[PDB]
Formats: structure tokens, C-alpha cells, sequence
């Protein structure tokens, strides 16, 4: 308990940040953006009810920094809630560009490239994060592609958790969590991003889960429209077999990823698929 006083930030964050809006709810947290008093910045911030596997948590975080994630900011204490505060983009998310635009494949590698710099990243620091999707790509107005778990998913490598129509085959059945998983699940935002969806969605969840585990790799409405790179590296993200499955290292040398567009290409979508409030 003292280790993790000695860890935590010091101050009082509700006098630090301020703004607040609740923008996800969960069994293992709250979300919210708020403003940095200090510098002006608009920030997340994660309240958790809460001890060693939170210190390391912490710890891991405070000390590795990545440009394609939501980076650890500060941390606070708060009787016995831990606040944990990061960066955040409010360009909109993927989720937003999918829905309202049509992507083409050289802004489609360049939101890939992007999230396997995250994954690959994540991984090297014993980190699955077990709910990609495109809820969970954050955009900056000039394109800039963060990643985020605002699911609370993610953990350092020591119960079924995700979203189930990103879940890969082997989490379904038999829990196997590995860095793999995550590549299925950037798969599985590929055809978002090609088919605005992805695959069961019109199913309920619960059903999607045992098309999964039957159906196994998913086919998708319309493959001759799309290039033979593409489709390989869509193959390689969907591997039934984990060892066959590429890693987010060997992704990152997929000849789908040479032809990805400046990511300024992206703020035309973004713009597009922002809902201003009224
Ligand atoms: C906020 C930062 N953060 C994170 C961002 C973005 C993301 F999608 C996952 C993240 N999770 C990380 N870890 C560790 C913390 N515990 C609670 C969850 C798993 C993480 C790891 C590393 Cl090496 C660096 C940053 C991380």
C-alpha cells in the first residue's frame, strides 16, 4: 500500500483537471475526458475502485512511452479509487470514419501500420490488449491514429474478455490469450474499415461468438474488389493456426503496409464522419 502512495502523483486531480464528461462506463472502471487545468490539454482519465499487479501496472506505464497509444500522463489516489490520467484525440474515432465514409486501401494501410507500431509496442512489453477494434482507435484532426482500451481489457501477461465480433477463434474456446489475438482482432477492424462492419454484426453478440468458433477464418462480401496484397495480409491477420499467424513485427513488413498514404489523407474522413454537438 505505501509502495503505491510512493508510485501515484502527487496532488488532488479534481482541482487539477476539470470538465469532466463520462464517456464509458464498465464492471472494471469509468472513462472520462476532461481538461488539464495546468496546460490546457484535453485528457482521458480512468477512475478504478481498487495490489503488487497494480503497482506493476503502474509501473510499466509511467516508464514506456509510444506515440501510437494513449500515453500514461499521472497518476492519482483518491480514497480507494485509482485515477489514471492519459492522452486523448478528439478528431472522432475509426468507429466514426467507418460508419459515415468509404476508405480507400492507402488510408486503410496507414491506419494498419499505425495500430501494429501500437501492438508491436505493446507486446514487447509483455502487454495483450485483448479489445482491438475500431471503438479503440482514437484520430487526431491531422490523422494522428492512437490506440486506447477504454474496455479495460488490456493486461501484462500473468475469464473470457473483449468484444465478441473481434475475438479470435481460440479466445472463444479455449481462452488462449497471446499477442496473436490482437492481430485477429486488427483483422477483423481491416474488413471495418473495408465493409463498414464487421463480420455478424446484424447477429447478437452472444450468437456471433459460436459463428466464430465454427466458422473459424470469415469470408468477406466482396474479395475481388480488393488487391492481391491486401487480401494477403488480411490471410495473414486471420490465420487459424496462432504459428502461421504473423506477428505484429513481421506485419510491419508487409509489402499491403508500402502502399499506405500520409496520414493528412485521413483528415477528409475524419471531418466527414464528425457529428458537431449541437
Ligand atoms: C495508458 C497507457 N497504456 C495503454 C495505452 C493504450 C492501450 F490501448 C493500452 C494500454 N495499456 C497498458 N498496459 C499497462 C497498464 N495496464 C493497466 C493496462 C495494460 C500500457 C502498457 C505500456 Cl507498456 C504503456 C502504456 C500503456
Amino acid at each position: 500500500l505505501e509502495k503505491l502512495r510512493s508510485i501515484v502523483s502527487v496532488g488532488d486531480p479534481k482541482k487539477k483537471y476539470t470538465r469532466f464528461e463520462k464517456i464509458g462506463q464498465g464492471a472494471s472502471g469509468t472513462v472520462y475526458t476532461a481538461m488539464d487545468v495546468a496546460t490546457g490539454q484535453e485528457v482521458a482519465i480512468k477512475q478504478m475502485n481498487l495490489k503488487e499487479l497494480i503497482i506493476n501496472e503502474i509501473l510499466v506505464m509511467r516508464e514506456n512511452k509510444n506515440p501510437n497509444i494513449v500515453n500514461y500522463l499521472d497518476s492519482y489516489l483518491v480514497g480507494d479509487e485509482l485515477w489514471v490520467v492519459m492522452e486523448y484525440l478528439a478528431g472522432g474515432s475509426l468507429t466514426d470514419v467507418v460508419t459515415e465514409t468509404c476508405m480507400d486501401e492507402g488510408q486503410i494501410a496507414a491506419v494498419c501500420r499505425e495500430c501494429l507500431q501500437a501492438l508491436e509496442f505493446l507486446h514487447s512489453n509483455q502487454v495483450i490488449h485483448r479489445d482491438i477494434k475500431s471503438d479503440n482507435i482514437l484520430l487526431g484532426m491531422d490523422g494522428s491514429v492512437k490506440l486506447t482500451d477504454f474496455g479495460f481489457c488490456a493486461q501484462i501477461t500473468p475469464t473470457m474478455v473483449g468484444t465478441p465480433y473481434w475475438m479470435a477463434p481460440e479466445v472463444v474456446t479455449r481462452k488462449a490469450y497471446g499477442p496473436k489475438v490482437d492481430i485477429w482482432s486488427l483483422g477483423i477492424m481491416a474488413i471495418e474499415m473495408i465493409e463498414g462492419e464487421p463480420p455478424y454484426l446484424n447477429e447478437n453478440p452472444l450468437r456471433a461468438l459460436y459463428l466464430i468458433a465454427t466458422n473459424g477464418t470469415p469470408e468477406l462480401q466482396n474479395p475481388e474488389k480488393l488487391s492481391a496484397i491486401f487480401r494477403d495480409f488480411l490471410n495473414r491477420c486471420l490465420e487459424m493456426d496462432v504459428e502461421k499467424r504473423g506477428s505484429a513485427k513481421e506485419l510491419l513488413q508487409h509489402q499491403f503496409l508500402k502502399i499506405a498514404k500520409p496520414l493528412s489523407s485521413l483528415t477528409p474522413l475524419i471531418a466527414a464522419a464528425k457529428e458537431a454537438t449541437k
